[PDB]
């Protein structure tokens, strides 16, 4: 009933649960598993994808409201629901009490495709799938309606078995361009598409509620606007359906560029359709083309969506170019702190524990040890470093096994392949980290934290052999390469819509997810690490390519740095969780004003530096929830703003720090006001100190190597590298600097 993994092993059997003499239902139905039904055909075998744009269609018996911008989009028994938010549609709406904004639209139709022989599907089912494209497949008998639609694409292709199409309107639209098999229509209230049928096969019912058409295959296209030309090129892809997509990425070391290319391969519909699409790229992707790309723009072919602005662009493939910026395990001794209070503090947290039995509440204070394990050493308190990873090897080496001494499944702190969907599960769980397949990079993240600062100081601990091959196996299950035995691809992760997306069923009207960028980032930076130390050039390769991915969506769609996404009217400074069709200001459980900020900075690690890119973008946010507060009298989490603040202003988070950091002793649950309960005294006192003295990240500067940061105080930069090999390395920086570093260690602040 267990897989033996190296020393530990995982259970393959569902753990009769300790439930800890806990009566509260809500955590008992945590302890649970994912659906036992997968709306899937029998063509989608092996490790089920989740986490997805379009999950909700694997989960439900139809689906529920999907977001393929720049359509919404629903299946029903009738048909597949086809929208676009129009301007009218939008709305930005505040809740003065509770401290919520929401920017959201409307889950109309404004037309819904349909299948002549019924109005009466079964179910629909993903048929197929790639990395951001689906194939929904509306059943019933002979009559069969495949659907085909995407994140990006401005198409939706729509292929027939035994029937023919029908497009149903609730008010009779304006169809402007009458081509006989081709029609350019607009909704009652002036939304524009395209439909695109086989020559020959003309459309009938003009000027009635119900378009008709004869052939078998059909396209949906949204038009940028009413414009017989954009008609024209949107037939020119109407008959090229997509059936692959992906996105390959290349990591330069040398230069630190990450280069993404998304290639579709299509399939003729009509004689000499070519190979190849309109995408329609999101801002994080056109902002960042390749000049090889750059020919294929189709400059003024415009939608807007809630992530600001589409655009159009040609081709069977296009290119992204991003920088990598670097991360490191640890902050350096840097900093001009008392050496013998940051002592008192690291000793301070000795008091710490754990709130909860679940690998959330687990994984914070694993975080939380792990990140203060290095300020020991650099403070020469060994034993207490060593105290720290003890502590961390006893937790892991418990979790990583899934059998107790007598070889009987354990009831609690174990993982559980899910064979059903092909996921690994931790009991105790949480946040419906297993019975909705939620958070898994957010929870998986610390104990990959745990493992690398372990790698840092043992590399033998780490070895396949030893406790590695059980943290290698948590880290298929969040962000798998291809063709993984027993995961699906890269599972958190939106190649195209550049974000990991948290909820792992996406059964929400506002599509899938995400609150914590930042505990997304956190999960990246630690894979990268663990893949430094030991050895693994892939998996950090992999990894370095999710970071820099996703820190581009988060500038964009969390933080808006250019000032060009959120709508003016929206007050706040950040958008706190994102979602396929919406975005919010407000959090998933009743919180307070810093939350809906910090959220999205916390956990503060090694691999926090992307926070501070956008220094204009820092003080902003800052101002703004300073001026929400009234005073710097934070609600809670202080030590987060006053570590948040320190990437531009270290003088007044030092001053704020100095006021209040030592309100309270020890460490205590009932009490975040000060410090958060994931952070401590000690990292909060490191981290102000180190910003203090290195000044502003400096985003500007590259190296050959993957771990380091440079940071620049009024033009003079300080270069940090950490070197996890037994040899000495040298790192070349795109400014012309060049550095040596010793084995395991910094190049400078390594303390004692
Ligand atoms: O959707 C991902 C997020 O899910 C949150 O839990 C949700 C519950 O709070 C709510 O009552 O029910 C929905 C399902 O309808 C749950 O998804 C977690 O708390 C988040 O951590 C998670 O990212
Ligand atoms: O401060 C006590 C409150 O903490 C909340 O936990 C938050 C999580 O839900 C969220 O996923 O992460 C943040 C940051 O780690 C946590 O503070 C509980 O949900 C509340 O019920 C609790 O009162």
């Amino acid at each position: 009933h267990a897989v033996s993994v190296g020393k530990g092993s995982y259970a393959t059997e569902f753990p009769e649960i300790d439930f800890g003499g806990i009566n509260d239902p809500g955590f008992r139905d945590q302890q649970g598993e994912p659906p036992a039904t997968i709306y899937r055909s029998d063509r989608v075998t092996g490790p089920m994808q989740t986490n997805s744009w379009w999950g909700s269609l694997a989960v439900d018996r139809f689906s529920m409201n999907q977001y393929p911008h720049p359509f919404s989009v629903r299946h029903r028994a009738e048909g597949l629901h086809v929208f676009y938010d129009a301007p009218h549609n939008m709305v930005v709406h505040e809740n003065r009490e509770a401290g919520t904004w929401h920017i959201h639209g409307a889950i109309g139709t404004d037309f819904t495709i349909k299948h002549s022989g019924t109005a009466n599907f079964e179910q629909a089912v993903v048929d197929d799938y790639n990395d951001w494209y689906v194939r929904g497949l509306l059943e019933n008998g002979a009559h069969q309606m495949a659907i085909t639609y995407g994140v990006g694409s401005p198409y939706i292709f729509v292929e027939y078995e035994d029937g023919s199409a029908v497009l149903d309107f609730d008010i009779a639209p304006d169809v402007w361009e009458m081509n006989g098999h081709v029609i350019g229509f607009s909704t009652h209230d002036h939304k524009h598409y395209a439909a695109f049928a086989p020559p020959g096969q003309n459309w009938s019912g003009i000027g009635s509620k119900t378009l008709t058409n004869n052939a078998d295959y059909i396209a949906i296209a949204k038009l940028p606007e009413k414009d017989g030309n954009m008609l024209a090129k949107f037939e020119q892809y109407a008959y090229s359906v997509v059936r692959d997509a992906v996105a390959d990425w290349t990591y330069d070391e040398a230069t630190g560029t990450v280069t993404t290319t998304f290639e579709v391969t299509t399939e003729a519909k009509v004689q000499g359709a070519p190979d190849g699409t309109i995408f329609a790229l999101y801002p994080h992707q056109y902002r960042h083309l390749a000049s090889s790309s750059e020919n294929q723009l189709l400059q003024n072919y415009q939608y807007e969506i809630i992530r600001g602005t589409m655009i159009g662009l040609e081709g069977k493939r296009f290119t992204t170019e991003l920088t990598y910026p670097g991360v490191l395990p640890s902050l350096p001794d840097l900093g001009d702190y008392d050496r013998e209070r940051l002592i008192g503090y690291l000793h301070d947290a000795t008091s710490d524990y754990p709130t909860g039995s679940d690998t959330y509440e687990l994984g914070k204070y694993i975080g939380k040890l792990a990140t203060l394990a290095p300020i020991a050493d650099q403070m020469g308190e060994y034993e207490l470093a060593e105290q720290f990873r003890g502590e961390l090897k006893d937790i892991l080496e418990d979790w990583l096994q899934a059998t107790n001494a007598s070889g009987q499944l354990k009831g609690k702190n174990l993982f559980y392949y899910n064979e059903n969907w092909g996921t690994i599960l931790g009991y105790h769980a949480a946040h419906s980290s297993a019975t909705r397949i939620n958070d898994h990079h957010f929870h998986y993240g610390y104990f990959v934290k745990a493992a690398a600062e372990i790698a840092r100081a043992d590399q033998e601990w780490a070895k396949s052999e030893n406790w590695g091959g059980m943290i290698d196996l948590l880290i298929r299950d969040f962000m798998a390469d291809r063709d993984d035995d027993l995961f699906p691809y890269l599972r958190m992760f939106d190649p195209y819509s550049g974000n990991s997306w948290a909820d792992g069923l996406a059964t929400f009207d506002a599509g899938n997810n995400q609150q914590s960028s930042s505990e997304a980032m956190h999960a990246w930076t630690n894979v990268i690490l663990w893949a430094e130390a030991t050895g693994n050039k892939a998996l950090r390769d992999r990894a370095i390519y999710l970071y820099t991915t996703e820190m581009s969506a988060i500038n964009e769609y969390f933080f808006d740095v250019h000032q060009e996404i959120f709508p003016e009217e929206y007050g706040p400074e950040i958008v706190t969780i994102n979602w396929g069709g919406k975005m919010d200001h407000a959090t998933w459980w009743n919180s307070g004003k810093v939350e809906k900020y910090a959220i999205n900075w916390l956990p503060f690690h090694g691999g926090s530096l992307y926070l501070g890119h956008h220094p204009d973008y820092v003080d902003r946010a800052y101002e703004e929830l300073r001026r929400d507060i009234g005073s710097t009298d934070w609600n809670l989490w202080s030590n987060l703003v006053w570590m948040y603040r320190a990437f531009t202003n270290p003088d007044d988070a030092l001053q704020q720090m100095e006021a209040s950091i030592d309100d309270y002793g020890l460490f205590d649950p009932g009490n975040e006001k000060i410090i958060e309960r994931g952070s401590t005294k000690a990292q909060t006192y490191h981290w102000i100190h180190n910003l203090a003295e290195l000044g502003r990240v400096d985003p500007t500067v590259t190296a050959n190597h993957p771990i380091y940061a440079v940071f620049n105080k009024n033009g003079n930069r300080t270069y940090i590298v950490y070197n996890f090999s037994d040899s000495p390395i040298t790192v070349q920086f795109s400014d012309g600097h060049s550095i040596q570093v010793e084995p395991h260690s910094f190049n400078i602040g390594n303390g004692d």
